[PDB]
DNA sequence: GCGCTTGCGC
């Protein structure tokens, strides 16, 4: 009961522009959905040295109250590839390792490139057992029934959702391709 | 506010 409003998420999770800011919208399914929410990275200002929106969601994680003897799967749609250089996806790693019974699936909108190491985070996620993906229109949409405050209005993609998605799962397939 | 947007400038 927490929604985002429209214009934030559109101009968030397109696909061929970007923000000085990420969001990730989060689903807890058990196995054999009992939460749902979405969050953003809280902006270094020196004048903090800010906080990753992956970190943000390792902090709530004890607040989701996962019971140690059960079955999770944690899905994130998350508006940039998470980082390697700022320890992100180190510690992503370091949480599945300490769990083993939460599993883990990444969609990214767009491809966070300015780290010059995210080649090497995505493969590091992958290896760790994380599913990582790029988000396509079934996963936007989703997102936008699930967690925009949409007032009843349908989910309208942006011009070249497709090529832009087509593009970045390419430039994503090659990397985790060893 | 204000811009252009892979927080910073003004
Ligand atoms: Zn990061």
């Amino acid at each position: 009961r927490h929604l985002m409003d429209p214009h934030i998420f559109t101009s968030n999770f397109n696909n061929g522009i970007g923000r000085h800011k990420t969001y990730l919208c989060y689903e807890v399914e058990r196995l054999d959905d009992q939460h749902r929410g979405f969050l953003h990275n809280q902006a270094k200002n020196l004048l903090f040295y800010g906080r990753h929106a992956e970190l943000r969601f390792l902090d709530l994680v004890p607040s989701l109250q996962l019971d140690p003897a059960q079955i999770y799967r944690v899905t994130w749609f998350i508006s940039w590839s998470p980082c390697f250089s700022w320890g992100c996806a180190g510690e992503v790693r370091a949480f599945l390792q300490e769990n083993t019974h939460v599993r883990l699936r990444i969609f990214a909108a767009r491809i966070y490139d300015y780290d010059p190491l995210y080649k090497e985070a995505l493969q590091m996620l992958r290896d760790a057992g994380a599913q990582v993906s790029i988000m396509t229109y079934d996963e936007f949409k989703h997102c936008w029934d699930t967690f925009v405050d949409h007032q009843g209005c349908p989910f309208q993609p942006w011009d070249g959702l497709d090529e832009h998605s087509q593009a970045l799962s390419g430039r994503l397939r090659a990397i985790l391709q060893n």
